[PDB]
């Protein structure tokens, strides 16, 4: 069969044009290609994180009401994902932040929560990702933004979906054990937390350049994440990763990915970043029939699948 649960890819473009609240779809922002997703179901992949903006989805307040056009374009590509028997893991790609402020509130991001989940409570299918990449905020903050999260998707009778929780820090796996030890300390009704942690390769980790600083960074950057989840007998699931097109960055993606195969019994599987339709240059780009990632990567992601 496979050597993960998962594996697939983001496919990107709900969020992109952020600074144009709520923006214009088909100018600043637009929702990825159903075409092209099924392309990669062709090819294997079984999961795809679809980013969406929260102030696009829910604007004004956290508590208010959904906006009916932004969220019927996204239920569309959620449900072609579910429709094919694959994972959609529904990614409110938003830093921990809600109009550029930090969110602070546990209430008002349970109810944001509540809300989402509540229009896709019978679909087993989705996955809910609480927010893509905290960073620079207060631990125990961005801990208790995960609970909430976490007790407003039940609350809503979102049961049977997995959850996907997020450190701060970027929820690097390099870091996770400097910062996020922490989120141990997540409970869940269903029992189907999975830590869902981001690598990158190149000198900074910030998935910026086609640059890998060795063949075997990819594995070291994993190994201490991986004993951290053993350990405290928890799951995870690399939601981000990339490399530039080229043979020491292949080599480091593949002994990342063989190191993480090794432990798949805390490892679900992983998820590339990034498919869409609007990636055009973009050096990661998993969009087939051109991306740059598409031609040099899907070859050696499917030796995985
Ligand atoms: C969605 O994806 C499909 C398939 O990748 C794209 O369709 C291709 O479009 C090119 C250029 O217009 C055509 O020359 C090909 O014949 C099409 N291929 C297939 C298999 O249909 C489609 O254009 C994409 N939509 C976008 C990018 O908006």
């Amino acid at each position: 069969a496979s050597s993960f649960e998962w594996f697939g890819s983001n496919e990107s473009g709900a969020e992109f044009g952020s600074g144009n609240i709520p923006g214009v779809e088909g100018t600043d922002y637009t929702f990825p290609n159903t075409t092209a997703i099924q392309i990669l179901i062709d090819a294997g992949m079984n999961i795809f994180r679809v980013p969406f903006l929260m102030e696009r989805m829910i604007p004004t307040e956290m508590t208010g009401s959904l906006d009916t056009a932004y969220f019927e374009g996204y239920s569309e590509v959620i449900n072609y994902i579910t429709g094919k028997g694959a994972h959609a893991v529904v990614d409110p790609h938003n830093f921990g932040r809600y109009y550029g402020t930090p969110i602070s509130s546990t209430s008002d991001f349970q109810t944001f929560w509540s809300t989402l989940a509540s229009q896709f409570k019978s679909n087993d299918l989705v996955i809910f990702d609480t927010n893509n990449e905290y960073h620079d905020m207060d631990e125990s903050v961005v801990v208790a933004l995960n609970q909430a999260a976490i007790d407003g998707i039940r609350d809503a009778g979102a049961t049977t979906q997995y959850i996907f929780v997020e450190g701060n820090a970027y929820s690097g796996a390099w870091t996770w054990t400097t910062y996020n030890t922490a989120m141990v300390n997540l409970t869940d009704p269903s029992d189907l937390i999975v830590y869902e942690m981001h690598q990158y390769l190149d000198s900074a980790g910030s998935g910026t350049s086609d640059q890998c600083v060795s063949s075997t960074v990819g594995q070291e950057r994993v190994v201490d994440a991986t004993t951290w989840l053993q350990s405290n007998g928890k799951l995870g699931i690399l939601g981000e990763f990339a490399g530039g097109a080229n043979s020491v960055c292949e080599e480091a993606v593949e002994g990342m990915l063989d190191y993480l195969a090794e432990n798949s019994d805390v490892w679900l599987g992983a998820s590339w970043w990034s498919a869409g339709p609007w990636w055009q240059d973009y050096i990661y780009s998993m969009e087939p029939p051109n991306g740059i990632a598409y031609e040099s990567y899907l070859s050696i992601l499917e030796t995985y699948f």
